[PDB]
């Protein structure tokens, strides 16, 4: 089986805002989940093809990582910074959903999300 498209990253018909809020998504949280030391199975889409894995978008239908949400920052494509916390959350629970508790992959995951949420735990007040 082939990789699915990756999720949409750029739509020239929604309308862009910036705010505080999501400057701080991008700055800070995905700056910092970015650089962990865990970070790198989540900086792009699965790739199920190069790691032969035939099931994984048999299991998971709503795909999300790292790298989709950063273009999606860097292209203004959320209007709200709930809309990037939930892609965080998807991205999070893929994990979780494919894999079982305690693989170290989850082990990472575990990692990464509890440092997602310390961060967002410091979201500047909207603007
Ligand atoms: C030792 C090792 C070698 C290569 C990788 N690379 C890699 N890259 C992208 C995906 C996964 C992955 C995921 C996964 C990752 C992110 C996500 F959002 C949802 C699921 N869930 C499971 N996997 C692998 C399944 C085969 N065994 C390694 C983990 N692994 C990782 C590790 C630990």
């Amino acid at each position: 089986s082939m990789n699915p498209p990756p999720p949409e990253t750029s739509n020239p018909n929604k309308p862009k805002r910036q705010t505080n809020q999501l400057q701080y998504l991008l700055r800070v949280v995905l700056k910092t989940l970015w650089k962990h030391q865990f970070a790198w199975p989540f900086q792009q889409p699965v790739d199920a093809v190069k790691l032969n894995l035939p099931d994984y978008y048999k299991i998971i239908k709503t795909p999300m990582d790292m790298g989709t949400i950063k273009k999606r920052l860097e292209n203004n494509y959320y209007w709200n910074a709930q809309e990037c916390i939930q892609d965080f959350n998807t991205m999070f629970t893929n994990c979780y959903i494919y894999n079982k508790p305690g693989d170290d992959i989850v082990l990472m995951a575990e990692a990464l999300e509890k440092l997602f949420l310390q961060k967002i735990n410091e979201l500047p007040t909207e603007e």
